[PDB]
């Protein structure tokens, strides 16, 4: 996409709410267009929805992990949808890297990360190993 | 924190426009307090910001990829001051997985992540080792 | 074997359809010797064929990958077998890497390749484990 | 393009020098389409070049090896075209795989892998490191 | 907490009959102070207990080895609560290492090892890898 | 050595105030067996010192991790004796695993473990890798 | 043992046929003396046997490999032992390393490991994983 | 080799002071066959010499060690010289397994392992890592 449309999305992804006109000011074009633009890029799905970004330190999610899930290779897709599932799996992904399942869970705490791994993901029929990293800080 | 709390950030999640008058009705309380506890969701922080979920593949970036970053112990924090002023390295973390670094990449294409990781990632002082997972399919 | 041979046949693997009178007068050496040598190589079994260089990202298949497939002992010979079958399969070796069977596979993108992994490669019954390594680009 | 397309594809990988008129008998299809068809294969750099499918056995090469080849990560592209400057590097990649270097090595025996490992391969400035899995049979 | 029960702390480590009157001139500080100090340590859990450090080396236990225990994701909590059974296992974790269960285990010998592992670690149901790494000076 | 020592060694290090008496009563046996028995134990070295079981948890230390130290050969003494003179090192192993030495790291939290990782251990002279395993549950 | 013991045992694992004769002038003790030790050695058991070294290139087995045999832990014995019937396994290790098993063997060809893997090795009930590596030289 | 010299090298192999007269009744043939024969082998160079086998436990060697030790590509064999040299190096090959070189050694005790594996392995310029690998026991 145009360099318009590249600035209002990195714009837009910094602060959702910023209003079209403050964009415009920002591009030197109008409001309008600003609007036209922002629908055009909705409609066509660069733009997938209006969300948030929430903390997991505060909400007390001490251990955000990088969890690997093997699988038997005959059932990744039964495990994925599972893992799908839990409001525990903040984000899913299908890998190249070690893993094919890639998990971005929110544990609490060891105890919770040890818990959910074992009763939870470990408990998928199909799961050959769980592989839990954490992060230690987020820096982008 | 509490549990209308915690609906509304899924809610909010899911769309962050639900106009606050919507919550309420889900909720059963009233807007006022919708109000209130969201407001209060963002000065906590637990509301870190409005931001824009954005599909790479339609911006052409076929190739998202899961970035390790092997450093000299010593350069860790330089390397990844680096890594995060690259505006291709989408979201950046310190982990006790294999890499301490790990960059979230959106490359174009093969040669655009092989150019990234050798010219741009590659050329860090201090960098010791990219290893660049591509992710087959997100799932959440 | 000598020299001139090695040359001719570095030229054939160039251009199999390089004129002999251009090996000849480059090699400085009669079609006729050029003739001789280019069937004894045939002969030989040295040139033990004539096909095509095939490129892939103009046919669709944009994701070069070299598959390692790991499966349960008793089965290699089986799972080589099921793997050879299938078109996807390029090139098939059996080596002495991390994992015994290795494959050349050709997939469109990400999303052909995880349906490949999951629905053709892992079913192959005795497949424990699928490895992909997407290649970035080809030099030589 | 079309499933004739892909089977005298096929055939041409196969044998090369497969008559027009056999290809065709067997599509059921002049010796003119498929004359024009192999040329537009060829036009769009399909068909991208004909070559000779060489046997390493015959040669004296009893050992192909799958090097991987570890790399300061300054120098991946100074590494990758010192290494196709040599012979014994049959075919050369750059990627996503353990080592952004992999390559197709030729050598006669263990010794001579043992030597262009450590001669020529290894005093290449910036190789940190060589990976060699040879290749036990190749089953397509 | 502060820096005399840091100190308290130091020593009672070292020598756990440390007089308090010795811990008390060192801190320049009544015995009643420190006597006080211990007490709310072991109060709050700081101190959960008093114990003595074992040599193996002179019990007999030339090899103290950390083994990594792999398992059958569903058996997770099984195979712990096995090993923990175990006089050899003197110390066992739930870890997120490279594999879940890690027990520090005292054998006799190479030959005791080997046993242990084998006949009593590896008949535990459920447990799909041992991977003992044998300790060469213990220095703190 | 005897059984009695076995189990006494047993009950020392579950309480190491326990009385001699009982002991005495548990096995049978005076309290001066029992006197004279800790006292062989504590003069050949099988009872090297009394000290005190500290929970990480009460203290702050939310995050015990295992801490395997790469480093370059050359000096691996020094790096040791770098890292035991620092206080999170809890306790210090060259060890036969993937990496020689081996860590037990107390840090508060994700930040404070990226913290010692990068500025303290890591610019220990001579580190070339650290690698992070947190531990989720002590077990034994 | 014993300084002069140790030189005899150098002497005779250089050729075992030295005559005691030879070893007394080399030692400047006498007959009698280097006849006297070399007993004791033997009835010792630091003599095993006499025996002799045998070149595998030469009898025409190419590739001497190192060949990791992974096991179910329970079947770690039962698969030692049969790989101990077999004569291409010249001599067998239990181990700490990555594999339990550890066979050095020797087979004529890739054809010939990969046979030997997969239908002599790969089958035997218990069997989960073979990783040949291939001695390229041996040095000592 | 004929069948005939395969059995006598089998047979000496087992005790290679097994007189000629008895290997001549085991095959059925004469002394001066079996001479002829076993001179054959020497001569050869299938039988490089007498030697003897010697217990590494019984010499107080309780740490048979299977050695990694990483190099820098271009000093590969400078490490491999002076690996050579050392006396505890009982037998060293270059490998296409993790690292390429692989000693052999015997060390007494961690302490000597952790001794010899950074006062003498771990000093040698070139050597980036030393892989020891305990031999739990040897099976044949």
């Amino acid at each position: 996409i145009d360099e318009r449309d590249k600035i209002i999305l990195e714009i837009l992804e910094k602060d959702a709410r910023t209003p079209f006109t403050e964009i415009a000011k920002k591009l030197g074009i109008s409001e309008t267009a600003v609007r036209k633009r922002v629908k055009a890029l909705e409609e066509k799905g660069i733009i997938e929805g209006y969300t948030i970004k929430i903390n997991p330190k505060k909400l007390g999610y001490s251990l955000v992990t990088i969890t690997g899930v093997d699988t038997k290779p005959e059932k990744l897709f039964e495990v994925a949808e599972k893992l799908k599932e839990y409001d525990f799996v903040k984000e899913l992904y299908l890998s190249s890297g070690d893993h094919m399942i890639m998990a971005v869970i929110w544990a609490k705490d060891g105890e919770d990360l040890a818990e959910i791994i074992s009763n939870k993901i470990g408990k998928i029929e199909g799961v050959t190993k769980v592989c839990p990293a954490i992060i230690l800080e987020k820096l982008k």
